[PDB]
């Protein structure tokens, strides 16, 4: 059956916290492994996880949390045109469990939503575009007040070819907020935010650098006195690597870099790595 490609197995790895760095977060509660498994073969594409978060560590378990969500994600694409344009995506997740009413309130019953269709939304080769919008409910009351506690959330995808050979993905964040001007925003910040990632490929390892800000606000900081200690990253800088495996095993590796450069990289501000693991067959 392995030798076999008839059926389509995926399985994804993460953990939050990784002793790589040594770095760790003040609550063992709010990390863990996670598992993803996907499989599709006739039937459509079905995505199953579980993820149990301890706001007290006292109120964590081991063995496994009351306090506890299923995640659960199917996948559907539709070939209403030549290429498959049309896909819809579902995702269940329940908050807590509403298989007793015990007192105490620690069971209880809020449901999360997730329609979100995807969109082709430029059907050239040269030129492509496409965008999906996820609508989220939370709890029994938001179903109860149906699309009017909904929220909304739109992610949009650019791929152009600044050098024509290779690609640039570059995507755009959509959220609805009052989307009104205010005399108490100075508007140095904008309401949206431009990501721009691109996949170079190196062998077996693909390196995917991506930028927070894609056009910055200005050139430089441009100013006839400088500090060389910047309070935060305006534009932050993350690096992926793609490891291979022999055996058949491709893992993610994040680095993150800062603006300026670092003669010394024995000394660094921040430490950012963490591991990926894909198994695709």
């Amino acid at each position: 059956m392995e030798e076999r490609n008839d059926w389509h197995f995926n399985i994804g790895a993460m953990y939050e916290i990784e002793n790589v760095e040594g770095y760790g977060e003040d609550m063992d509660g709010l990390a863990e492994p996670s598992v993803y498994f996907n499989a599709a073969n006739g039937p459509w594409r079905i995505a199953l996880a579980y993820y149990q978060e301890g706001p007290v560590d006292y109120s964590a378990g081991k063995r496994g949390t009351w306090f506890d969500r299923p995640e659960l994600e199917v996948h559907y694409q539709f070939l209403e045109n030549d290429d498959f344009s049309f896909g819809l995506t579902g995702g269940f997740r329940n908050y807590g469990y509403h298989y007793v009413d015990e007192p105490g309130k620690d069971t209880a019953n809020m449901q999360r939503w997730k329609i979100a269709p995807d969109w082709d939304v430029k059907l050239t080769d040269d030129l492509r575009f496409n965008g999906w919008l996820s609508m989220y409910k939370f709890a029994n009351d938001l179903n109860t007040t149906g699309y009017a506690d909904t929220r909304v959330e739109t992610e949009t995808g650019l791929q152009y070819t600044f050098n024509e050979t290779v690609a640039l993905r570059v995507n755009y964040y959509l959220e609805r907020g009052f989307n009104m001007d205010d005399s108490r925003n100075n508007g140095e910040f904008s309401t949206q935010e431009i990501r721009a990632y691109l996949p170079l490929t190196l062998g077996n390892h693909s390196v995917t650098p991506y930028t927070r800000i894609g056009l910055d606000r200005w050139s430089n900081w441009d100013w006839q006195d400088d500090i060389e200690r910047e309070g935060h990253d305006f534009n932050r800088v993350g690096l992926f690597y793609g490891y291979d495996f022999q055996n058949g095993l491709s893992v993610s590796l994040e680095y993150a870099f800062e603006w300026q450069d670092h003669d010394e990289g024995d000394s660094d501000k921040f430490h950012y790595a963490g591991v990926g693991v894909n198994y695709s067959f």
